[PDB]
């Protein structure tokens, strides 16, 4: 899994290093990633980190942060060598060079080893160069070297104990009993510019794929922009038969027609640049991913291809952004620069576009969490993202897409995790989208505010058990661990049942007393829009999420789901942006899945309107929920609406 690992909190190790030059480790330069750095000071003398001797057989990546923290940076200083050497000689072959930490910001930096630094006993080098005074400091932590033999299919890790194979970093938090966890969890204690947990790369591809568009340029294709191509095999097979292989002398750019990607989430190619062809040398001849949208002249960036990258042919999976869902969306390929006819020559074969989620519902993320850890932090939130790429770029594992907003697929939920609307421990669970379905793909939880404490525990990434266990039970690697009262393969088997109708006309003023209501978000009980049905109504007023949630019933003797809802009239001004309306959704997996029921405009409901939802069979299920919602909206007392009398009857 891992051949070299060293946060450098964990211990300099001379198991792992040799004596270092004019180096510390320690806080010198402050916080790089997290805790000690190996930190360079010294006005004069040799800065200098080198590793013991390694087996770099499968090596596949270095990687290593750099800054200076709050020490000087350099403007002026030599450049930093990142170097390997083989049999313990002196013999430094240089594989990148940077220049001194000149900003405050940490880099993190990822290196694709060459095959000729691979082998039983090698070195790396991190060396500046020396003087003809250093008026600045650098300092380096995380250094870690991946292996790319020993794989595997599913990680799960409920940390008693851990498997730190599974990990790669974890920066400012530790594994431990705390924040109430079940054993050990993987806390953050809220202390800093990164605070993350990232895991191992994950084999999650799949056998086959259900793709239905694709182009494989046996043939220049029509109605593509194509610069300085030729249909050929020149780099080899990309995937099959012919590729694009860019070699001309001029530019070198690469467009789709505009498509309607309305219902596509995941776009995806086969892509190289040298090996059998003439390599990229450096930075500048990189290619941008990026698409546009017909009629407005604006490049939205997705990624950026680095020469080193893709030295065998190699897939590439870009998430298409719900922005990006539209009926006319082209993507694009172009390179920066190239040294001339034959040189820097890269190919692409096999574009093909996907749906957000596959069909099969195959792979699948489960995790608890706990944000704040007994304490409700404003601002405190987790961002769950996944890479498909070594982490060289991340994308959010799912984008909401909500009506009139998007044009995509509808995705009710980001996979962002806030301290406004969790308490406790929370079991959140996932299928996995399309992209994130390839074959080295890592997940990572990202704290996106400032020191704010959270925890995760019970993990588990790979093949889905069934139903994703129906929302009752923790997916281990041989099924479902049922929750109490739940039991069979899905945890479908329940032991206690539910009611069969709701009535309710919110005569109560105090949230409390409603148990026919499993959540009532950012509203009161009043007058405030008037008269609906009769007496109060429940009036969404408040800063935040805006939703109600029904306990969980029993709809399978039941036709249809009746209240009474108003969308505005100045206690109840309307919601005057699209988007601002509200959704009915449905789900009988305990939230894992939203199935979408109808969308209220927030143009069509000025005056109270009893609504009568007729249940599709799927929405006529033994433990199921209902839900309103307004996910948007400008958070005053503005965009208010109002529902009252909601009844559901069996027979
Ligand atoms: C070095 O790594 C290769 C590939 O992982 C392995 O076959 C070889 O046995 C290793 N050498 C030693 C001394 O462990
Ligand atoms: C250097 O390392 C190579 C690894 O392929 C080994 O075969 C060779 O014997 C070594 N030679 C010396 C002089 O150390
Ligand atoms: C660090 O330098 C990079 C390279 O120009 C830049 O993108 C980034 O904004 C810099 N950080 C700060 C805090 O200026
Ligand atoms: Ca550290
Ligand atoms: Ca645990
Ligand atoms: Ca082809
Ligand atoms: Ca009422
Ligand atoms: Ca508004």
């Amino acid at each position: 899994s891992v051949i070299l690992r060293d946060d450098f909190d964990s211990y300099l190790n001379p198991n792992i290093w040799v004596e270092c030059s004019n180096c510390e480790m320690g806080e010198q330069c402050g916080t790089i990633m997290h805790g000690n750095a190996v930190t360079f000071c010294e006005p004069y003398g040799p800065r200098e980190l080198t590793t013991t001797c390694l087996n770099t057989t499968t090596a596949s990546v270095l990687q290593f942060s750099i800054g200076s923290g709050s020490c000087r940076f350099s403007y002026s200083d030599p450049s930093i060598t990142v170097s390997y050497a083989k049999n313990n000689t002196a013999d430094w072959i240089q594989l990148e060079k940077i220049r001194a930490p000149s900003n405050v910001s940490t880099v993190i930096h990822i290196l694709y080893l060459p095959e000729e630094a691979k082998g039983e006993s090698v070195q790396f080098q991190w060396k500046q160069d020396s003087l003809r005074v250093y008026e600045a400091c650098w300092a380096l932590d995380n250094i870690l070297v991946i292996n790319s033999a020993h794989r595997e299919v599913v990680l799960e890790d409920n940390l008693d104990p851990v498997d730190t194979g599974n990990w790669l970093f974890f920066p400012g938090a530790t594994v431990k009993h705390s924040c109430q966890s079940d054993g050990n969890s993987i806390y953050f204690h809220g202390n800093s510019e990164f605070n993350f947990a990232t895991t191992r790369d994950v084999d999650l591809s799949t056998e086959d794929i259900q793709e239905q568009w694709s182009e494989e340029f046996e043939s220049q294709p029509t109605g593509w922009d194509i610069l300085g191509a030729v249909v050929g095999a020149d780099c080899g097979t990309v995937e099959s038969g012919l590729s694009l292989v860019f070699l001309k002398d001029g530019e070198r750019k690469l467009c789709t027609p505009y498509m309607d990607t309305t219902g596509y989430g995941n776009l995806r190619f086969y892509f190289v640049m040298g090996g059998i062809c003439d390599p990229g040398v450096s930075h500048e001849n990189d290619i941008i991913l990026y698409a546009k949208i017909e009629g407005r002249k604006e490049h939205i960036a997705l990624d950026t291809l680095t020469y080193s990258s893709y030295k065998v042919p190699s897939l590439v999976s870009v998430v298409i952004n719900p922005e990006l869902q539209t009926p006319a969306t082209k993507f694009c390929l172009r390179q920066k620069s190239h040294q001339g006819y034959n040189r820097n020559v890269w190919a692409v074969d096999f574009f093909h576009v996907l749906p957000v989620l596959p069909s099969t519902m195959s792979h699948m993320i489960q995790f608890s969490i706990n944000l704040g850890c007994g304490t409700h932090q404003p601002g405190n939130s987790v961002s769950l993202e996944f890479s498909t790429n070594h982490g060289r770029s991340w994308s959010l594992l799912h984008t909401e897409c909500l009506p009139e907003i998007c044009a995509g697929p509808h995705l009710p939920h980001s996979t962002v995790y806030s301290s406004e609307n969790y308490s406790g421990w929370n079991r959140i669970t996932i299928p996995l989208p399309n992209a994130a379905l390839t074959r080295d793909t890592r997940i990572r939880w990202r704290q996106t505010g400032p020191g704010n404490m959270w925890a995760i525990d019970n993990v588990y990434i790979g093949p889905s058990c069934l139903k994703f266990c129906s929302g009752r039970g923790q997916c281990t690697r041989h099924g479902c661990k049922c929750d109490p009262g739940f039991s069979g393969p899905a945890c479908e088997m329940a032991s206690q049942t539910f009611p069969m109708f709701i009535s309710e006309s919110f005569g109560s003023a105090r949230l409390s007393s409603y148990h026919n209501f499993y959540s009532i978000r950012g509203a009161e009980v009043s007058f405030g829009c008037g008269v609906l049905a009769s007496g109060k109504a429940l009036v969404f007023n408040k800063d935040g999420r805006r939703q109600l949630i029904t306990s969980f019933l029993d709809s399978s003797q039941s036709r249809f789901l009746q209240f009474t809802l108003r969308l505005g009239s100045s206690t109840c001004r309307a919601p005057d942006q699209p988007g601002e309306g509200v959704l009915l959704h449905y789900s009988y997996d305990n939230g894992i899945t939203w199935k979408l029921l109808e969308h209220y405009s927030y143009v069509n409901y000025h005056e109270p309107r009893i609504i009568s939802v007729e249940l599709p069979d799927d929405a006529r299920q033994f433990g199921i929920q209902f839900r309103w919602w307004q996910p948007y909206h400008s958070s005053q007392g503005e965009d208010v609406w109002a529902i009252d009398e909601i009844v559901m009857t069996s027979r």
